[PDB]
């Protein structure tokens, strides 16, 4: 179905190859299957399912319908050299959010990231979990720092540390990477915790 179908009116395959396939006990063994096409590409370990392709149009979908309920607590809590001490406190009350956000991740969305892990690993034996870790973060995370759907300078200092947030993940700005050095690794003992 995939190749077959024009480009013009994927969203429905993209919808129904996953709400389908989820209820039916495939949902784990599903994601083995189509995911693989994307990695033999590689480009890379940095720009896997980079593009408008029947990869991630499916990826940007799972976890926008399964991740309603995981923002409900998430979400819940709501020269630029002044401006610099009071920086660092939105980033440290949101990093261990994050950090500790892993316990309260459901089993259902840990086999999604298991499928991934474990299929990378196949292939990549070096960490393939800081290029997942990346894009969910880029994916759910740091694009989702500024919507005005879920708890003019709240929005820029909030755009400005999701940089940090890139960033410490990636592994005037410039200085402001002295608190990057400080969990350089912390971040992938949360990563691996789904992935274990």
């Amino acid at each position: 179905l995939a190749n077959v179908v024009p480009c013009s009116q994927w969203d429905e395959l993209a919808r129904v190859l996953v709400t389908l396939f989820d209820s039916r006990h495939l949902l784990y063994q599903l994601l083995w299957n189509m995911f693989s096409k994307e990695v033999e590409l590689a480009d890379s370990m940095q720009t896997l399912f980079r593009g408008n392709s029947l990869a991630s149009k499916i990826m940007t979908f799972c976890f926008k319908v399964y991740g309603a309920t995981y923002l409900q607590k998430l979400l819940d809590p709501l020269s630029l050299e002044e401006n610099q001490r009071n920086l660092l406190q939105m980033t440290e009350k949101f990093f261990h959010a994050i950090i500790s956000s892993s316990s309260e991740f459901p089993p259902q969305l840990r086999s999604v990231c298991h499928c991934l892990y474990q299929v990378v690993s196949q292939r990549f034996p070096q960490n393939s979990i800081g290029a997942v870790g990346s894009a969910m973060f880029l994916r759910f995370i740091n694009p989702a720092i500024v919507s005005p759907y879920e708890a003019p300078r709240i929005e820029r200092g909030l755009k400005l540390m999701s940089k940090i947030l890139q960033s410490i993940a990636n592994h005037h700005m410039r200085p402001f990477n002295d608190f990057v050095k400080s969990n350089f690794d912390a971040a992938r003992r949360f990563f691996l915790d789904i992935a274990s």
